[PDB]
């Protein structure tokens, strides 16, 4: 029922180097309009690293801004995490997670003057 | 079927001031383990401002880091966006959006040496 995800990439890198992770979705992909990467370093809580939605909007944790990039190939149903300028603080297990985001409401208008 | 969201807050603020937005969920809330705030300034694409998942992990766009805080009351099924140190660049329509995030995989191990 849920979309099937296969996570690839990772292994060893040198400090200063780069790695690319990938996550391939298959099965019930039509409803999936969000994908995200988390990580967990030993002893610490799992944290959200990067996320992307179907429109291409992206968001990153402070700890990886500018160094990591999340991208997608919509037709292949694959998302990548490019990880640049690595340090030993990036050692962790990385998790790909799917999401189904809901409909748009009307929203609320915010006007800031002066 | 989908969770019902009611967005509140917003209106006018002065530059330098603060506002708090809120979004109240009801109905099919049990499956909802992510909530997010987007915004759209006129003529620009809608962008992801802040998101939170059931574990409390949060993520922010670069443009609001440190000024905006997303929080939740799990028992009331309400999320808030506290917006501090506003500027005219924060004028926009703000949208609350729900999400259902998938199961955890085993992940991939990344080890950075030296
Ligand atoms: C942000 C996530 C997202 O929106 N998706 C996604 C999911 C997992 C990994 C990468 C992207 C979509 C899932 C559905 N596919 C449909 C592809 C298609 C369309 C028309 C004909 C044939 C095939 C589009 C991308
Ligand atoms: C990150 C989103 C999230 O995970 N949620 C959420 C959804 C919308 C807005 C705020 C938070 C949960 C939705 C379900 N509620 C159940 C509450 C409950 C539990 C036990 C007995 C009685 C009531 C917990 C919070």
């Amino acid at each position: 029922m849920q979309v099937q995800l296969v996570e690839s990439g990772g292994g060893l890198a040198q400090a200063g180097g780069s790695l690319q992770l990938s996550c391939a979705a298959s099965g019930s992909t039509s409803r999936v309009n969000a994908m995200g990467w988390y990580r967990q370093t030993p002893g610490k809580e799992r944290e959200l690293v990067a996320a992307i939605d179907r429109s291409g909007a992206t968001v990153y944790s402070e700890s990886v801004r500018g160094r990591f990039t999340i991208s997608k190939n919509d037709a292949k149903n694959i998302v990548w995490l490019q990880m640049n300028n690595l340090t030993t603080e990036d050692t962790a297990v990385y998790y790909c997670r799917s999401g189904v985001l809901g409909s748009w409401g009307l929203g609320t208008q915010v006007t800031v003057s002066s």
